């Protein structure tokens, strides 16, 4: 009977002709079986509706509800390791730093080692592979590679903004594939995800399963079942999915449906409304906008009565308040009454300030970022709250609330432009307050003219009320990110919406077209003075700072705007900075002494001790320092070759060098120099101090010359910014460009955490030798023959200066 | 039809089920087919024994003359690089591949690496089984296995005696197999060969192909059919092979029989019999041993009349003639000149060794053996005939042939003079006159391998020489295996270069158990071991210490002029036995003596040179090793290879050449001794033959003359024809470090600019002369105020060190 036997095809032989064979299901079932008739030779791929009947030599679509495949295979539910992938782990214990199957997607690793995804296939025709990857973190170094049946070798991924798709080309012979992560590019993280992989050509053949449950297949042939829409049922095999019930909600794509949970509190945030014609701005409670639970239930809390009319905050600084907050004119100057106009001569100030809440501004932007699954809702990610901005409630626990200020430009103020040293754009601050309990991180991500966010900060725990000012570098359209978690932790359900993040007031300067509260006096031509000069609002006049002093061209205002020169410094001619002549000059009471560094003027390098990590990657720091002379500009240049695969301009630089071999290479770019306090041979100067006990004692005696150096940034881990003190020592027999050393006890170069102590032997360090630095040895006469002849002292410490005088003969 | 149509096996299934199902040979040729019938489940792999019919599903042994593989994959032929095989090179190495020079494939012999790889899909667990080749040690030659992950016993044996055989298991996943050959180790080639190539498991079945033409298989189910015997004729598919005409001759495995080519004169190798009883040999012609040529064929010149009786050669010094003309030796105690060996007095010592000069038939330690150069095998029959005045090189089987005369040594027994002294290196040594007459592209090989150790060429000639020596010092008492190897040329063709034939007129070999005497060596009446340092003269009977200034020669001492004075500035040890220098020189000039200390500079110091690049990509730089002065003048720089454990030299300098580590993966080789002598010590730039130039190194600001230590070493190499000269020039740097800075001349990075002389310069403040009683300022005050003060200060143009110390201030009043 007809179906009593099933065809099927034979072996390829070597010619690939193949036969089609009717054979019982039974072994030996019954006799008068149809003939064998040929079939296609092994390329009988049909790509995604290949059902591949056997009654008839075709592609024929398959029933509905059936994902086809292809003629490949779909790596898409990740509860385990699925069979094949090999997750290896190597150290340059990882035994646990190996990618782990978190769920539909999988995560990298963290740590500072090697781990690799490694799949091998029997690519039996040429086919793709079409890996979807998450990439947030530069930090963890990201390829996929494959190779060929030989074992022989566009591997580096990009950075991934906004899951980003991906597509590589296979051949027929044994392609094994490589998804390789390693953390070493930072040393300072956020996993890498990739999911969704799809290898094509694998089995020439395919026949279409039941589609799984919770997804839906209506129309015949699909490549793949559509992914359930939530809150509906789904069995397997089903042609559409079956709404669910009121009771009972299921997540995307879920095959089984649960009961709704009872309602608490903490689905609730808290807005202020929008001022009405009155007035009088109400407070309103909102349901978390993907609400899952049932009000109705017993147990559950109702909505809290809201709307007590309370009057609204003032408006912005530089706002006029219909009782809406809106802009008043440029050129003008508001406290919140009404913005008044400011005289020709003051300046208004650019820039924008955000300190009262009743809407949010128009540019800010909020934003919600998902935990589970990392795409952008984008609902409402922070609410007004008045005298705060608040936290809103995400769909999890996990999610990230983001708040954007978006500024496009910064308009420098005409004194700061001119001075081409000034490295200062403008400025942001905030009042990042927190009241966090447990694994919560507030990030302060700024990008600049559609570059890729980086992380400026990232505070983590419970904080106070705080602050923070970072100084933009650079005219761009900034994209201003403060990003908000819960938790960590992935757990379903909203438990942390209590531990919520404040920020009482955003203050950034010098944007165009900013609001204005202060108005700047500024002396009439204000406009732009030349370079060095101060100004005197009623004067109306520009004036040359004294020497020994420098002018800041942040506030340039007053003739107390610009500040004297530290010990053994002179202003430079633009006055500026404070900047040494090679030249320094000690007196004692028996004699003055006389240095001269320009053979040090030169930039200079030290790398530290290599210091192995708690992991098998080492790492050694480098320093580049200038000293002195070149008009004090900051010749020291120091770059990141990582991202390139920032640059800052100091007078030391600390760059840390992850080790060539291991990337087969710096990192994190600091200033430890900005300003030169001042030349001097005590040990302690305006608050910085040079511990003498580090260092070797110095076996000459004269004193050592100490450079005191100071660093404007103020970091987390430094409260009044890094202090750097170079110190110099005569020695006659080093050699000229000199030995440079860290101090011996803490070889990392801060035992301390934020200074930076050096010392620089040399010979140019030594005093110039004085017309008081040898020997007089006078001989009155010894057979008539006056022999008085001078030698400098076989314990030398000079060097250059003045000659030996020619031996002296006079006869008595 | 049963005829009509064959069974077939249907693909398998998820559960590995499978059927049997005829299908006619024609396309639907006709109806009523037999039913299906289930069928063996995978892997049904009978390993040779595999035809696999579908009549029975058992394996049957399938017919003769028909090799039926395995379950794997045979691969013999390497005609052309076959199919799936790769050869990849990587540092022009586009020639530096694995090339397929027939039956066998060769390595690569430049600096650069040669992968051979085959990627194979083994369905089922097997075995990879390659018989290589690897005579030489410069190039390394490793197997290794990388799984289906790509995820990788690696490094392969060195071979004698021929081929060797390897195995490896194999997994089911997707293997793929290197034979990686790098010539990185020695920077001095051979080439590494791997033949037979056998994989196991490929298919899990295989049908039963015909055998190849030129092999038979007799018995059914033949694993591989065998090769034909020489000179016999065998067809494709043949029971067993035909014998072949007289007229046609075939080589070993040859399908195809070829006509035998008409003799010529270059076939003989004239030989002189033995002594008979009448004591008058003959020379006698033998043809060539492998035969091929025709006598019969018109053209070929017949075997030359051979008989001309003429006087045997006398016996080798320390053999006796006898009544029956036989060389034979005669009891130990008693020197032969030839006519008899007289008995020697107590007094005088019987000289152990072995001379070989004339040759009437090979001596008992003396074997000869044939190596051929298309299967390199040891035939082993004979390579060297005796002519009696030397030893000649007969005619190999083919032109490529290593004709290989071997002399084994037992034991060697150290006069008791040299055995006492433990600074001398002389256990034995060898000596030959080694002329050849070639034309192109030939290579005398000599390599010793002592107490059964691998063979390593200690000398390897090429080209046309003349009647010369070679003088190799054996290191150690051993049994040692004393080769010579001559090929005809490298060039892979028939023979054709009989005429250019090496010729060893005598090896002599000294210090030998069981050795025969033709010196009676004359020692001092108790001859017993004198006490260390002690000079022989024969007529006195006693022992005596020479006189200071002089070292004693251990290979010779006999009368009173043994030991030589030693060289300007040394003085001799305790021992008497080398000429050493305590760390002070002493120059006078007329104005002032001079008196230096280099007690700091006693300690062995390093130095490498400016790392060079070869043609290839592969760089070099050498190291060197130096001992300068006191430790009782031992030799304190001990320098060995490191590449064979992956030899040890003693000498006062020692260069070795550092390939990188990199390269190698983890490497030191070729160590040398520069100075194993102090000629003297002096501020001449000449001394005793030994230039150092000033004009290398950068003229001295100070003045003072520089210290030129004055080395020299023993060893005389083809490229040095007096041996190595080292020069260590010490500079006066009062701001160098006391350990100092070494620096081999700028002109040439390598080393030396001459090719056989390492001039160095150790700059540093112990060169520097002991500050003197003279070497400061005096600087006489007249009372002033009645106060004297003519105190000593140092002078400034300071270039001493040490010394004496500075005198306190004078005050004394007038
Ligand atoms: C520091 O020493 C230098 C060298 O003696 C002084 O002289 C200058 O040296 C530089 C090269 O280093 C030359 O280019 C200048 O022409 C030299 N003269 C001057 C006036 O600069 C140098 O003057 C010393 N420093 C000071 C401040 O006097
Ligand atoms: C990264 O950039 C730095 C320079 O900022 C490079 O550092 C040099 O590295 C070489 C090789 O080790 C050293 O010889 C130099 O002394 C280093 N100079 C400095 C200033 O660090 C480094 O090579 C770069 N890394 C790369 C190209 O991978
Ligand atoms: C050269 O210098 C070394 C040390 O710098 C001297 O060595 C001393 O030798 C005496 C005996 O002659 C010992 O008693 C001392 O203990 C040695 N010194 C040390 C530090 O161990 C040596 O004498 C000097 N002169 C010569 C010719 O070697
Ligand atoms: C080969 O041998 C030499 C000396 O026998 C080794 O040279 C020293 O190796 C150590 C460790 O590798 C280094 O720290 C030294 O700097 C090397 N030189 C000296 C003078 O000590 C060399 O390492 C050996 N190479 C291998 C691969 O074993
Ligand atoms: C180190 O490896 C051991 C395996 O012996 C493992 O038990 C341990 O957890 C590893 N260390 C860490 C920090 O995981
Ligand atoms: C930010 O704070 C400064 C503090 O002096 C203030 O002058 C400035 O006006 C503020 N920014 C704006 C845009 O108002
Ligand atoms: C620089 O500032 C101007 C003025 O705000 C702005 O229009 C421009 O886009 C900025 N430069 C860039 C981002 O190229
Ligand atoms: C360099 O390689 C080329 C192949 O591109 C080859 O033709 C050439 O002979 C090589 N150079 C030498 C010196 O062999
Ligand atoms: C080796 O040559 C020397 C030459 O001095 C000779 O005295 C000695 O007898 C020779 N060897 C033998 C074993 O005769
Ligand atoms: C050393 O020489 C003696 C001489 O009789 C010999 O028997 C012995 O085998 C030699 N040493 C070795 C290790 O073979």
């Amino acid at each position: 009977k007809e179906s009593e036997y099933a065809f099927e095809y034979t072996a390829c032989d070597s010619t690939g002709s193949r036969w089609r064979v009717a054979v019982p299901a039974s072994p030996g079932l019954c006799t008068s079986l149809p003939d064998p008739v040929k079939g296609t030779e092994c390329s009988f791929s049909c790509n995604a509706g290949e059902f591949l009947d056997m009654k008839d030599q075709s592609c024929k679509p398959c029933a509905e509800g059936r994902y086809s495949l292809g003629t490949g295979i779909r790596f898409d539910e990740w509860d385990e390791l699925p069979h094949g992938f090999a997750s290896l782990s190597a150290n340059l214990n990882c035994t646990s730093s190996k990618w782990v199957p978190r769920g539909d997607y999988i995560a990298s690793n963290t740590d500072e080692c090697t781990a690799t995804l490694m799949y091998a296939v029997n690519l039996k025709q040429s086919g793709t592979v079409n890996f979807e990857y998450y990439y947030p973190d530069s930090s963890i170094i990201f390829e996929f590679f494959v190779q060929n049946d030989q074992c022989q070798p566009s591997r580096w991924m990009k950075t991934t903004e906004k899951w980003e798709f991906h597509s590589v080309e296979l051949n027929r012979g044994n392609n094994v594939l490589y998804w390789r992560t390693t953390a070493f590019s930072v040393w300072s993280s956020k996993p890498v995800l990739v999911r969704n992989i799809a290898i094509t050509g694998v089995a020439y053949t395919s026949e279409c399963f039941p589609c799984k449950p919770g997804t839906y297949a209506a129309k015949q042939g699909s490549p793949f079942c559509k992914l359930c829409p939530a809150n509906y049922y789904s069995n397997k095999g089903e042609t559409s999915c079956a709404p669910c019930d009121a009771d009972k909600y299921s997540e995307k794509g879920s095959s089984t449906c649960k009961v709704r949970p009872a309602c608490t509190d903490k689905d609730y945030f808290y807005t202020h409304t929008a001022c009405d014609a009155q007035g009088e701005t109400q407070l309103m409670y909102k349901w978390a906008i993907p609400k899952i639970c049932g009000e109705d239930l017993e147990g559950a809390v109702k909505l809290p009565a809201s709307g007590v009319k309370t009057r609204c905050p003032p408006c912005n600084p530089g706002f006029f308040k219909n009782s809406t907050c809106e802009p008043c004119p440029y050129g003008s100057y508001s406290n919140g009454s009404d913005c008044t106009h400011c005289p020709a001569g003051t300046e208004p100030a650019v820039g924008f300030e955000y300190k009262w809440w009743n809407t949010l501004p128009s540019n800010m932007e909020t934003t919600v970022l998902s935990g589970i699954n990392f795409e952008y809702k984008g609902l409402t990610g922070w609410e007004v709250a008045g005298d705060h901005i608040y936290t809103a409630v995400g769909a999890s626990d996990n999610d990230f609330m983001i708040l954007t200020l978006v500024v496009p430009g910064f308009r420098p103020p005409q004194s700061v432009v001119a001075d081409t040293e000034n490295k200062e754009v403008a400025r942001i601050t905030f009042v990042f307050e927190t009241i966090c309990s447990v694994n919560c991180e507030l990030y302060f991500m700024v990008g600049m003219n559609s570059r890729t966010n980086t992380p400026v900060e990232t505070w983590k725990g419970t904080k106070g009320k705080q602050s923070y000012t970072y100084t933009i570098e650079e005219n761009a359209t900034v994209s201003f990110t403060w990003a908000f978690q819960r938790t960590t932790l992935h757990e379903t359900g909203r438990k942390y919406t209590n531990d919520v993040a404040k920020i009482y007031s955003i203050n950034v300067t010098n944007v165009m077209g900013g609001v204005a509260s202060y108005c700047r006096p500024c002396a009439l031509e204000c406009t732009s003075c030349p370079a060095g000069h101060y100004i005197n609002r009623d004067s109306g006049t520009c004036h040359l700072c004294p020497s020994n002093t420098i002018l800041k061209a942040h506030q340039p205002y007053g003739a107390q705007a610009c500040v004297p020169c530290g010990p053994g410094t002179k202003n430079n001619k633009i006055h500026s900075l404070c900047y040494n002549d090679c030249t320094f000059s000690r007196n004692t009471p028996s004699r003055i002494f006389n240095y001269n560094f320009s053979a040090l003027a030169g930039t200079v390098s030290l790398a530290g001790v290599p210091s192995f990590t708690s992991k098998g990657l080492k790492y050694f720091h480098h320093f580049t320092l200038s000293l002195c002379g070149n008009q004090g500009k900051k010749m020291a240049v120091c770059t990141d070759n990582v991202t390139d695969l920032k640059s800052v301009t100091a007078y030391v630089c600390q760059v840390v060098i992850i080790p060539s071999e291991v990337m087969g290479v710096s990192s994190q770019p600091v200033s430890l120099a900005d300003r030169l306090v001042g030349v001097s041979t005590d040990m302690t100067l305006e608050g910085i101090v040079s511990p003498v006990e580090l260092f070797h004692p110095e076996t000459s005696g004269i004193p050592d010359i100490v450079f005191f150096f100071r660093s404007n940034d103020v970091t987390q881990s430094c409260s009044s910014g890094r202090s750097t003190t170079i110190r110099l020592r005569c020695n006659p027999m080093k050699a000229a460009p000199g030995t440079l050393r860290l101090p011996s006890m803490c070889s990392d170069g801060t035992c301390d955490g934020c200074n930076f102590h050096f010392l620089w032997e040399s010979v140019a360090a030594c005093p110039l030798c004085s017309a008081s630095d040898y020997h007089t040895f006078v001989s009155s006469c010894v057979a008539g023959i006056q022999k008085t002849t001078y030698m400098w002292r076989e314990p030398k410490l000079c060097s250059g200066g003045i000659s030996l005088p020619e031996q002296r003969v006079t006869i008595c």
